[PDB]
């Protein structure tokens, strides 16, 4: 229907197609930095002195096309940031300020995120004066931080090295098609996973209470929820809220169908900015952001204790705002005049949310909020605390924490693992402990499935996850299902930890290896083994340095979120995923942050190798099994096989020979390969005749890049 | 609506926004063959003779799941060679056999591309056993020119080239979205540009006649328009009809409505392919494709007259296929009998398709072909130029052209330059004549613009265009509107060609220089005044090698199509565009293989030079013109000017100072990289103020890129 230029597409004539775009994302040609540009380096250098005092500048310079309320912009930084940080998940890691997404579609359009394209604009001066040393993604959370600090509130600290992207991250934010949409409730109240937010566009929740309705107990449950689903407790939540009320104001001074077309939907001549209104002056003292018109506090620009001070000190009455949104007024004329106007008009009552009437009216909260009435020290240290993590929380290992505000305490949603304390095994050690494990009894299938095991468990959104920490034998990874706690997992974990004793007590020097670099060299050494069966004589890389987190320092309720309902490359399907199978394949290696080749060769060579789930023969192409071969490709290209589905409909197939016969058996992820074009183009390289030598050599890249994908602390 | 693995995205909130992903066609993340991969390397290597005789082994080797008609797959091969070759158009480019596009959607799944997925597939033996030294491209064409050959036409030559690609080339194919549909003409019978076919999925015409109207005289109007449109004049269509039809035979033999799913909409099971017919056997004597029954000669696997003797030896009445598809059989019962069956069955009787007819009933085909009736022998002389013409219309320049059957003679479609007929410029000739160019009196912004019209006419669709040859001094460059024929260009030609001959005359050794060269050196030695002019002494690469062309190597109603409409790079709009300026911009850098990052720095860099057409101000953000700085993007970013559209509605923007005072004025072109949050964020990167140097060094890459689109003869 049509051009390319303007989206046009194969998705047009066949909607449902696998994207195998998800695995192409930020290519290298987009990037305009070049192939030697090392953001670590640049950011590792800046004045953050000098930077503090550039942002404080902005803060309390008004600019005519978006005057600052109070004369500060403190508190629209603040929901900035906050908004940046805001829309991480934990069901899938993606979301949060890590990229510095919030500046690009779908997330710079948000009916949420409103007016944070002028707020985002107002810093154009900083990033064009630190340019290359300071990104985006830093600078948007870090203005936040200088907010809270130019007003009274002492962080707890503060890490550099996000890198900026070029291309937006296509994230699933819900299927409804009309903002502020509602398709994602099942049950009493379920929220669909993986999502986080109660409506399409929405931070977390409706500010008017659930689907509009204005009650703060049903509102405090959508809160407490949505919250659970970005990372937060019950502390951590009314925290948060209290510690942001503290500041600013809303807006909608005017009715909201004065409002024009967001960013991306705006004509040319406004340069980015949209949500340009014809009410009044547009902006300042006639702003509208979210039609709301609160003003929490009598000090908006100012940390100290007046919200809570002012919630539990007046009883509450509904009312509306001049944009006909549902907010609370002080009952009886109380505190009539004593809030500041933005622009030095006179006094208004006090005003709140049903959201912030949450915080007194639900019974934990109550606890929570009315203990910091009477102590708020305490909420400044939760706050403080809450901030933190909620503006690093998809920063993955502290290894990337930047600059020198990083605070010295470790915390246990970090997933911290120790410090390395001796001297890590040389090329030497790395032989013998290869040629030790070859000898231990253990099976190639073992030893590349363990390793696959503990190294898959990450994800590029968060950068949680992977083998570093050893936490393959811990809970909860010891007794996910994929993993298979049932099988030989416990005896490979018993084997490798004897190892381990072994070399530590019998080699002298100062050489110790932790058990999680076992775990890896273990699968590295099977796969030598496995090269030499197949006529290939190679060494397979490894970076040791992993150390061995405890019990203590693994939280396992937050460890859930990493286990797989799928993965293809172990052929395995637990219930509840959204999608076929081989959707879930792709969101896999999006995850693992593979290209489609490397998928393709980790595929192939995983099932030949045995890393199959209960060692099923469900694409196991192959008749030398332990042998690393090219067998899966040569045999899925075979026309001599026919396939059909399963007379058991239980997802597999049959092939089938010229005589009839059964030959080999597959799943809905081993077929695609061969029934996509795409993929199928892929598989004709790795089966080839003259393709082994290149198939070993690329399936020992990618192997190697899954075992590495966490190794912050080598890079 | 939808998960991104399943192809949910931002063009699902705003349809029309600006596609940049045409600008990372091809990532190199998607590509599994690696940086170091050389295909001409690998090709240069092939055994040809060996490659001919596996294909002539698979030919006469009938599979089971798709048997051989005749006990020969040739002429299947040559319709799949031909359908590869056969969605080019001349109007962009963009189509042909080029990249084996054919394997990929949407083209493997078009109505007209029916069994050739069976096609390729027998081929699969012949891929598996050269691998890397034989792409896919090179491969269904060849082994269409190997069927010829095989059974008895000897072809002009061969050439071998083609790379592999690794997803498909995103391709507009017109506006419908139903297969067949036709929405795409106007006035009489005006076909929509750029578009060479008269319905949605296939390849030229209507085999029934348009839409379905078996006239062979209307059918004629449409064969001569949809060749014209893919380089083939009157004799060349003529040849290349008779010589295809005279192998091989359709199918028809049941209803279509028992013909399954094409291949991209097909179950798993299938890998790969589609049409799946319940129809019998669904396969050989009972195989549908066209749903047309004609065979028509009676030597389906031999070379000779027989396909005239036959369309001039019978009169024809119109009959219809067991499918219910127009056809016409010989009166009378003429013939019964004497066309042989494609698996040993009864003889049947003559047939044509409409278009067959049309080479008799109209006038212009008529003496063409009466006179090829009796004189065979210039049937295949013109067949044979046609057939090659067709298979490598696309592959560029003759350097491109790999391997031993490469035959001799140039061809003038080929658009042919002399060869180096003396010794190169060195380092100190091209030092010397810098330094003499910019003593000319010739201006930065009139060298710079003549060597971007020269250069930037290249299109990576077919690798037509270029600086090489020197056209800009010939018919039609020379007078292209964008090129301002009335402006500087034949004073700068002169100038250019006067220091030709100074140097020419002048230097002894046997060192001479092209004007060709000239051109593009010109551009060079100013764009380095310019950059000195800035504060930066550098020095822009120039390879040397272009030849001078003649009028009569240059074909100009050829040379028409690459002719722009449209040229943001010089902020050039004319009439006639499908699109807004901004979407012609992308379009325009797509053809020149230009990402988003080197587009972005070259409009601001041409800009600021005054490469613009006609010396327009519009997006010259600069006091400084003629020297080289990134001021287009300081000024762009500037919050101090308001954007608005002019009084006159232009097209063009006003940009006011704090005054109201109109300080710049600019395009759709120039504000879409302020206002697109995508390309936005390249201009905060050449905005900063530590970004000059990164500019202007990124600029020269971009620059020198461009010079160097059609220098095959180099790499
Ligand atoms: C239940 C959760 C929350 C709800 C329903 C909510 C709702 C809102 C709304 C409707 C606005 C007005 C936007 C406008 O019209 O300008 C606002 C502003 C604001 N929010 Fe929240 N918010 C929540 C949590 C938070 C959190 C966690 C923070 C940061 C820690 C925060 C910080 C702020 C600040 C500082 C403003 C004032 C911005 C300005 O002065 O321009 N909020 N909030
Ligand atoms: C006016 C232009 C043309 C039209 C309308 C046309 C139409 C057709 C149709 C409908 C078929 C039947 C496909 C099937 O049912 O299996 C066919 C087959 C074929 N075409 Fe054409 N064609 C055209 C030009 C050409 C050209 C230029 C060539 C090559 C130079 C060619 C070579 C062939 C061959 C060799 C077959 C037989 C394939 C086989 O035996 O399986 N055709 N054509």
């Amino acid at each position: 229907m049509k051009y390319p230029v303007e989206g046009g597409g194969n998705q047009d004539w066949w909607p449902n197609r696998l994207n195998l775009k998800v695995l192409h994302q930020n290519p290298a040609v987009a990037d305009p930095m070049g192939a030697a540009f090392d953001y670590a380096a640049e950011v590792a250098t800046i004045d953050v002195d000098a930077l503090t005092r550039d942002i404080e500048e902005v803060m309390t310079t008004s600019q005519p096309w978006w005057p600052a309320d109070y004369g500060h912009y403190g508190p629209l930084f603040i929901r900035m940031a906050w908004h940046a940080a805001g829309t991480y998940r934990i069901h899938d890691g993606r979301g949060g300020a890590g990229g510095g997404m919030q500046r690009f579609a779908p997330l710079n359009s948000w009916p949420d995120n409103a007016s944070l394209d002028k707020a985002r604009r107002l810093l154009w001066p900083v990033k064009k004066k630190y340019g290359k040393k300071l990104s985006w993604a830093d600078l948007i959370v870090f203005a936040g931080n200088c907010a809270l600090e130019s007003m009274g509130f002492k962080t707890f600290g503060f890490g550099f090295g996000r890198v900026d992207q070029w291309e937006p991250d296509e994230v699933y934010w819900g299927k409804e098609a009309t903002w502020l949409g509602d398709e994602r409730y099942s049950g009493k109240r379920d929220l669909e996973n993986p999502l986080a937010a109660v409506q399409m566009g929405l931070i977390y929740v409706n500010p008017e209470g659930p689907n509009g309705n204005p009650d703060p107990m049903a509102a405090a449950v959508d809160i407490r929820e949505t919250f659970r689903r970005m990372a937060m407790n019950d502390v951590e939540t009314a925290a948060l809220i209290v510690g942001g009320h503290t500041f600013g104001k809303t807006h909608g001074a005017g009715p909201a169908d004065l409002v024009g077309p967001e960013p991306e939907a705006a004509p040319l001549e406004q340069m980015g900015l949209g949500w340009k209104s014809s009410y009044g002056t547009g902006t300042g003292k006639d702003a509208i952001t979210s039609g709301i018109e609160v003003v929490w506090t009598n000090t908006p620009t100012k940390w100290d204790n007046s919200f809570l001070e002012i919630l539990y000190g007046y009883e509450w009455e509904l009312t509306k705002s001049p944009a006909g949104a549902w907010q609370y007024t002080a009952k009886d004329g109380a505190g009539a005049g004593t809030i500041p106007d933005p622009f030095g008009g006179p006094g208004r009552s006090p005003t709140m949310l049903a959201t912030d009437l949450s915080l007194r009216v639900d019974p934990i909260y109550e606890r929570i909020t009315r203990r910091w009435l009477e102590h708020p020290e305490e909420l400044a240290d939760e706050f403080a605390k809450a901030w933190y993590k909620l503006i690093h929380r998809d920063m993955g290992p502290v290894a990337r924490y930047l600059g020198p505000l990083v605070p010295k305490q470790t915390l246990l949603w970090q997933d911290p693992v120790p410090a390395v304390s001796h001297d890590l095994v040389g090329e030497a050690e790395i032989a013998s402990l290869k040629s030790q494990i070859r000898a231990s009894g253990l099976t190639v299938s073992q030893l590349v499935s363990t390793a696959w095991a503990a190294a898959s468990s990450f994800r590029g959104s968060d950068k949680r996850g992977g083998a570093n920490g050893g936490r393959i034998r811990l809970q909860p990874q010891v007794g996910w299902e994929v993993n298979d706690p049932d099988g030989d997992l416990r005896k490979v974990i018993r084997t490798l930890e004897e190892i381990q004793e072994s070399f530590n007590s019998a080699a002298p020097g100062n050489i110790k290896v932790s058990f999680a670099d076992l775990v890896v060299l273990g699968g590295c050494a099977a796969i030598e083994k496995a090269a030499k069966a197949a006529g290939h004589n190679i060494t397979v890389p490894f970076t040791p340095g992993r150390t061995d987190a405890s019990q203590e320092q693994t939280d396992v309720e937050s460890f859930a979120v990493l286990e797989p309902k799928a993965d293809g490359f172990r052929n395995y399907l637990g219930k509840g995923n959204p999608l076929p199978a081989e959707y879930m394949l792709l969101d896999k290696a999006n995850l693992l942050t593979l290209s489609a080749p490397e998928m393709t060769v980790l595929v192939g060579g995983l099932r030949v190798l045995g890393a199959n789930y209960k060692r099923l023969p469900l694409g196991v192409f192959t008749e030398a099994s332990e042998s690393l071969t090219n067998d899966f490709f040569v045999n899925l290209l075979d026309m001599g096989i026919t396939w059909e589905p399963s007379p058991a409909d239980d997802g597999t197939y049959q092939g089938k020979d010229g005589s009839g016969k059964v030959k080999w058996t597959g799943s809905r992820v081993d077929l695609v390969f061969g029934s996509n074009s795409e993929l199928r183009a892929l598989v004709e390289v790795y089966g080839a005749d003259d393709a082994q030598p290149k198939f070993v050599q690329d399936f020992v890249a990618a192997w190697d890049k899954v075992m590495n994908l966490d190794r912050f602390d080598v890079r």
